[PDB]
C-alpha cells in the first residue's frame, strides 16, 4: 500500500497505471484523472482521491457510463439456488442491457439472491442508477486496499442521553469491540461516560492506525446505570446490556454513534 | 404447583404456601385467603402478585417499614471493593432506617456497587419508595419460582418497519436466541417477515413452555433487506446485521418487540 | 367523477378516452391499458388502476419514457428568484434532455426553487429516475380528481405508548383537525385513549367520505397525562401539548400514525 | 435584583428576600445565609435554587411533612359536576395522604388539575410524599424566577437536523421559531437556515437572559422543501412536509439543544444539552 502523498508525487503514467484497475476494465478513468494536473495537486486525502475519480465517471456521457457498466465483470449455492440465480441473472441483463452489479465484499449468498430477487423487478432506469452506485462502492473498496491510510484523521465519538429522566447518562460503562477483519478483531477499549454523557478520555478511536474500516460493536451497560438511579425496571429488566453493531466505511470521517435510552426504549443513528 | 391447583387447596394450606413471599410477613397471605371470593377471581400468577401487592400497599407506614426491616441484608469483589461495599451498606442502613434492598437475578458486582453507590446519595423518603418497589420485585421472583407457569398464555411478537421508505419490511430474515437462563439457552427460532412486516406464522414464542422469563436476542438481517431494494448503503454498511437484546419478566404478558429501521438508524421499544 | 367500477364497465374506447390525459399528451398509455381485457377485469380500486397504468409506462422503451417526459409541459417569485429559476431551468434541460418536472401539491415557490437548486446538480441518470417518479405522482393526483372515491375503505388509527414508563398511555386526550383542503378544514373529532393506548370508539376516520386526501394535525395532550401519573416534569414542561402534522395521500390505505413519548422525547412514523 | 446583586447584600437582607420561597419556611433561607462561603460560591439562579433544595432535602421527615402541610390547599371554568368531583377528590387525597394536594403547573387548565388529582389519588402515601416534594421544589423555582432579574443569564438554544433516510446532516432547510407563551412576549423570534453541518447558520437561535427566556416555543421545520431538493421520493400529498415542534424552556441558565431526526416517513426529537 502507498500513501496518497507518495502516489501523487509519481510521474503521470505511473499514477494512471496504479489507479487503472480501481474501476475494473475502465483504466480510462485514471487516465482522465492524471490529465488534470490542477485537480491532481489539490488531492490530499483518500476521500478526495475517490471523489475526483467519481466526478470523472459521473460527468461522462450516457454511452460511456453504459460501457463502464458492461465492462464490469459478471457476478456455495445449492443446486436449486444456482438454477434460480442463473435464471434471474440472465433475465436481468436481457432487460437492463448491462450486467447485475453488486458490491459483494461484505455480503453473503443470502445478500446476493435477495438483491437479484428484488432488483430484477425494477425498471432499467432505477437499476442504471443503482448499478452506478454499486460500481462507485466497489471502486472505493479497491482504493482502500491499495492506499495506506494510517495517517487518516477520522475518529469515533459517542453520547448517551437518558430519555427517561431527561439528562446525559453519567458514569455508564461502555465497551467497544472490533468484530472484523479477523486480523485486528477483539477488545478496543473499556470506557465510562462523564457528566456530559460523553466518553471520559475523548474519542474511543482516533486516526488511521486505530480508526480503521471494519465492523464494530458497542456494549452499553444500561442496566447498571438505571439501578444506580433507583429507576423502576422489571426484575428481569427489559433492557440490560445493549449491543450496538455498526460499520465504519471511511477512515477520513468523524463518526458520531450515540444512544438515546430509557428502561423501555432505545434508538441510535449515524451522526457526525 | 399451578395457580388454579393452588387456589383450590384449603385456605390454610394456601396461606402457608405463600407466607414467605414477603419475608417474615405471613399476614399478607392471611389477608389474601381471608376473602375467599376475591381469591376465586384470581386466574393468573400476575393477578395473584397484584393481589398480594395491593394488600401490602394499603397497609400502614409502620407496617411497611417493618416489612423492609424484615428483608435480609446482602465472591469476585477485590479487597478495596469489599471495603467500599461495607462502607456504603452501613451508611445506607443508618441514614434510611432499613437495609439496602436490590432485586436482581444473577447480579454482577458492578451492578450492586453502582446501585449502592448511587442510592446512598438519595433522600430516605425516595429510598423508602425505591425499597418497596424492590421488595415487590423480589416477591414476584419468589412467586415465579414456586408456581408452575407452564400454562401461562403470554407470547412474543415482532414487527419490522422501514422508516427510510415508509413501508413494512417484507421478507426480512430474523433469528431469535434465548441467552439466559443457561439450561435452555440456544437458537429458539428462524423467522421471515410477511407482506405486513410481521413474522410469518404468528408469534415467535407462545405460552409458558417456551415463552419463559429470561434474556433473549433478536438478530435482524437488515443488510439483505436493503440490498433487495437497491437502497444505498456504504460498502462497509453502517448497519446490516442488527442484534436486539431484551428481557422477558412476565410469562402472562404479550410482549411486542419491534424494529424501526433505516440504513442509518434504528429504534425499538417494549410494546404490547 | 365516476367510480372505478362504473368507469371500467364502459366500452374500451370510452375508457381510453377518459384516461387519455392522466399522463400528459400520452394517450397511448390508456389505449395500451384497455387491450388487456383480462387485466382490466381484475382492477377493483383506484390504487389498482393507478398501478396498472404505472406498470404500462414502466414496461415501455427508454425513448417512449423520454418522449413522455418531453411531452410534459415546462414549469409569487421576486426578480432575483425568477432569474434564478430561468437560469437553473434552462441549465437542467440542456443537461438532462428532458424538462424539469415537479409534482407540485399546489406547493410553494420555496419548494420549487429548492427542488431545482438541488436537482440541477444531479446526474442525468438520477434525474431520469426522479422525473419518472414525479410523472407518476402527477398521474395519481389527476386520477384522484377524476374518480369518485367516496366508497374507499381506508382509515386512520392511532396508538400512544409511554416510553418513560413502558406502557400504553391510557386516558390521554387527543384531538384531530383537518388543515386542508380548506373546504372541509376544521375539527374532525375529539378522542381519548383506552386501556391499550388506542382511540376509544375505533378509527378517527373511516371510509372515502371522511378519510379523504389532505393535511391533518393531531393534538396530543401529553402534559395532562404525565401529570396524572405524577411523572416528574419541569415547571414549564419540556413537552406539554404535542402537535403532529401529517398528510394522507391514498383513500384506499390504512394509515397508522402513532406516538411514542416520554416527558423528554417523542417519535412518530408512518405505520400500516 | 440580579443574583449577583442579591448575594452581595448583608445576610439579613438576603434571608428576608428569600424567606418565602418555601412556604412558611424561613428556616431554609436562614440555613442558607449562615454558610457564608458556600453562599459565596453561588453564581447563578440555578445554583441558588440547588442550594436551597439541598437544605430542604437534608432536613428531617418531620420538617418535610410540615413544609408540605404549610402549603395552601388549591380548593375557574369548572362545571357544577366537575366542581363536585374536584372537592371530592381533593378531600379524599388529603384524608389518605396527611398533606394537601400540591400541583406546580404554569397556567394549568382544569383538565390538567382534574387529571392530576384523579390519578394521584390512586397512589400510595409514600409515592405521593415524593411527588408532593417534587412539586414544592418546582414552586420554589417559579417564585425565585419571578423575584430575580434573570436578564443576565447565559443559557442558549441550539438546533441540529439529521436526515435519517440518507444518513447525513440536512443542509439548507428553512426553520422558523415562535414564542407561544407567555403571551406578552409571544411572536416570531427568528427565521433560520441549516448549514452543511445541519446546524443553524449563525449559531444559537436564542442567547442570553433577554431572549432565551422561560416559556413555550415552537419550531417550524420546512422538511418538504428539503426532501424536494434531494429528489427524495415523497407522496403527492407528502406524509411529512412542514413539521411543528412545540416545547418548553424551564431554565434560562441552561443550554437547550432541541434537534430534529427526520425522514419522509418518520421523525423524532429529544431534550438535549
Amino acid at each position: 500500500p502507498v500513501t496518497v502523498k507518495d502516489l501523487l508525487s509519481k510521474p503521470s503514467a505511473e499514477i494512471a497505471s496504479f489507479l487503472g484497475g480501481i474501476y475494473e476494465h475502465s483504466a480510462w478513468v485514471a487516465e482522465a484523472l492524471v490529465k488534470d494536473a490542477e485537480s491532481l495537486a489539490s488531492i490530499e486525502t483518500i476521500s478526495q482521491l475517490a471523489a475526483a475519480m467519481k466526478a470523472i465517471v459521473n460527468k461522462s456521457s450516457k454511452d460511456q457510463k453504459l460501457e463502464l457498466l458492461c465492462a464490469h465483470p459478471d457476478l456455495s449455492l445449492t443446486d436449486a439456488e444456482l438454477e434460480r440465480f442463473n435464471s434471474l441473472n440472465g433475465a436481468y441483463r436481457d432487460q437492463c442491457g448491462f450486467p447485475f452489479i453488486l458490491a459483494v465484499r461484505n455480503a453473503t449468498k443470502h445478500t446476493v439472491l435477495a438483491a437479484l430477487g428484488g432488483r430484477v423487478q425494477h425498471t432499467p432506469e432505477q437499476e442504471f442508477m443503482v448499478a452506478l452506485e454499486q460500481v462507485h462502492k466497489i471502486a472505493w473498496m479497491r482504493l482502500l486496499s491499495k492506499i495506506d491510510t494510517s495517517d487518516a484523521q477520522g475518529f469515533l465519538t459517542c453520547h448517551v442521553l437518558d430519555t427517561g429522566n431527561g439528562c446525559p447518562a453519567e458514569k455508564m460503562r461502555i465497551h467497544l469491540h472490533r468484530l472484523s477483519p479477523p486480523e485486528m478483531a477483539g477488545l478496543v477499549g473499556e470506557f465510562v461516560t462523564n457528566d456530559d454523557g460523553r466518553l471520559e478520555g475523548g474519542p474511543a478511536l482516533k486516526g488511521g492506525k486505530e480508526f480503521t474500516v471494519g465492523q464494530y460493536e458497542w456494549t452499553f451497560f444500561c442496566g447498571e446505570y438505571f439501578a444506580s438511579k433507583g429507576t423502576f425496571t422489571s426484575g428481569q429488566p427489559f433492557l440490560d446490556t445493549i449491543p450496538l453493531r455498526f460499520g465504519i466505511d471511511n477512515p477520513d470521517d468523524h463518526y458520531h454513534v450515540p444512544l438515546l435510552v430509557s428502561p423501555w426504549s432505545f434508538s441510535t443513528y449515524r451522526g457526525s
